[PDB]
């Protein structure tokens, strides 16, 4: 097929390849995935291959789920391309609403204390133990990282974090941005 003028428009406001190039990638994608769909197991394998120093299965599953809040089924080429952009390219502040969808594990519209710990833990496993030693003491375990996040938002244990407030805080408080950071290369 051809990449629809519509998906190209979709992709080019959310990422950066070009129209023709995304078609080129698409034609190759179709050769390898004839149905134009990729399963969660297939998507996980991409992360397994390219993060040999890490244990990225949980992270990849959460990233996959951010495009349905469902684990079964598939992604299409558009979601697959956007997923790779989110994890690996561009600047974080252009990604804040997607970050919210990542952290809202159950997709119920708000973020809970446990959901922060789940995603923080998954991201934490993307970092080698070599790199883990260079992290500051008060931010070197998933529990410390996740509790610092929850405290930066002024939250009690049973509170619910809205998208409005998540965007505000990730924009304003650069310590929050550092702690919620989901691109493995940027978790320094
Ligand atoms: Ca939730």
């Amino acid at each position: 097929g051809a990449l629809s003028k519509e998906i190209l428009e979709e992709l080019q406001l959310n990422t950066k390849f070009t129209e023709e190039e995304l078609s080129s990638w698409y034609q190759s994608f179709l050769k390898e995935c004839p149905s134009g769909r990729i399963t969660r197991q297939e998507f996980q394998t991409i992360y397994s291959k390219f993060f040999p120093e890490a244990d990225p299965k949980a992270y990849a599953q959460h990233v996959f789920r951010s495009f349905d809040a469902n684990s079964d089924g598939t992604l299409d080429f558009k979601e697959y391309v956007i997923a790779l952009h989110m994890t690996s390219a561009g600047k974080t502040n252009q990604k804040l609403e997607w970050a919210f969808s990542l952290y809202d594990v159950d997709g119920n519209g708000t973020i809970s204390k446990n959901e922060v710990l789940e995603i923080v833990t998954a991201i934490f496993k993307m970092i080698s133990p070599e790199d883990t030693k260079h992290l500051p003491e008060d931010e070197n375990t998933p529990e410390k990282r996740a509790e610092k996040i929850w405290g930066f938002f002024g939250k009690k244990d049973d509170d619910k974090l809205t998208e409005k407030e998540f965007i505000e805080g990730t924009l304003a408080n650069k310590e929050i941005l550092r702690l919620i950071q989901f691109e493995p290369q940027k978790v320094k």
